[PDB]
């Protein structure tokens, strides 16, 4: 019990802001998720032993694909424990556990593609899961590795407990599904607006947590300028790729995708700041008013893009 992970005093300190990069050196991810996990739950709520034959499975089926990959997993899941550790007294300890697990796990065996991608190809997954496809298959990935011997790192909790954190994971990987989200933070600005919000309402922590999924899913728009910019090549490394199989198919790819119209993307990135990213973390920011950082941050980016348009970079 008395074994701390302990990291490099500047990662000791720089992992607890919200900008924390996790760094080029593959071998110390587990490390970082594992002390992220001690400070933000307990050294006790895993046993060493299952935690890390877990994270050692998860990170096997994370694909070598540009973007959605390992990195990403522990990325997603270092903007989880920041939001959890500004917001200590708000969680519960089951939701501490189920979340930083929910994230790691959010994207299993991803390919790179959209659900779009998929239903246009016909993939057997787009049968099996009409809607939040991918979503499906990362939350299925969990449960085969939980159950995997020696893998079941929450065989501890009494069996009420247990299905609690499983839906607590089900609906966070769920509502990474960016088509979700978008009515997701709607129904939650009426609800603070209108003052009905109330997280002692189950429904309503529900709509809550996917908000942070999103903000967590999203983070590489709230990093420093440098790390947002070179984080931008690999998203759009995997949409170039996807736009190459939609022309393979016959189908016309929208911009986004297509890499003779990559001069737009500067463009297509406020569109994006502006649609998706700052909206998620203003309303973000409005519920959890210490989570600020990720909404100053990726207004920062935004202004970096808006100076690469005017080609002043
Ligand atoms: O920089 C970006 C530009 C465009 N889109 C995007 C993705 C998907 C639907 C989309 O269209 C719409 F917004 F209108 F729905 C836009 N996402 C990002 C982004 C930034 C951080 N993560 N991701 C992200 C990457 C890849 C990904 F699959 C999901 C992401 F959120
Ligand atoms: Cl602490
Ligand atoms: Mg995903
Ligand atoms: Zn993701």
């Amino acid at each position: 019990g008395l074994m701390q992970f302990t990291l490099p005093v500047r990662l000791c300190k720089e992992i607890e802001l919200f900008h924390f990069d996790i760094g080029p050196f593959e071998n110390m991810w587990p490390g970082i998720f594992v002390y992220m996990v001690h400070r933000s739950c307990g050294t006790s709520c895993f046993e060493l032993e299952k935690l890390c034959r877990f994270i050692m499975s998860v990170k096997k089926n994370y694909r070598r694909v540009p973007y959605h990959n390992w990195k990403h997993a522990v990325t997603v899941a270092h903007c989880m424990y920041a939001i959890l550790q500004n917001n200590h007294t708000l969680f519960t300890d089951l939701e501490r556990k189920g979340l930083l697990i929910a994230c790691l796990c959010h994207d299993l065996d991803h390919r790179g593609f959209s659900n779009s991608y998929l239903q246009k190809f016909d993939h057997p997954l787009a049968a099996l899961y009409s809607t939040s496809t991918m979503e499906q298959h990362h939350f299925s990935q969990t449960v085969s590795i939980l159950q995997l011997e020696g893998h079941n790192i929450f065989s501890t909790l009494s069996s009420s407990e247990y299905e609690q954190v499983l839906e607590i994971i089900r609906k966070a990987i769920i509502a990474t599904d960016l088509a979700l989200y978008f009515g997701n933070r709607k129904q939650l600005e009426e609800m603070y607006q209108t003052g009905s919000l109330n997280l002692n309402n189950q429904s309503h922590r529900d709509r809550v947590i996917g908000l942070m999924m999103t903000a967590c899913d999203l983070c590489s728009v709230t990093k420093l300028w440098p790390v947002t910019k070179l984080t931008a090549n690999d998203i759009y490394a995997e949409f170039w790729a996807e736009g190459d199989e939609m022309k393979k198919l016959g189908i016309q790819p929208i911009p986004m995708m297509d890499r003779d119209k990559k001069d737009e993307v500067p463009q297509g990135q406020l569109g994006f700041y502006n649609a998706v990213a700052i909206p998620c973390y203003t309303t973000l920011t409005q519920i959890l008013p210490p989570t600020e950082p990720l909404l100053k941050a990726c207004r920062d980016n935004l202004s970096q893009w808006e100076k690469v348009i005017r080609g002043e970079e």
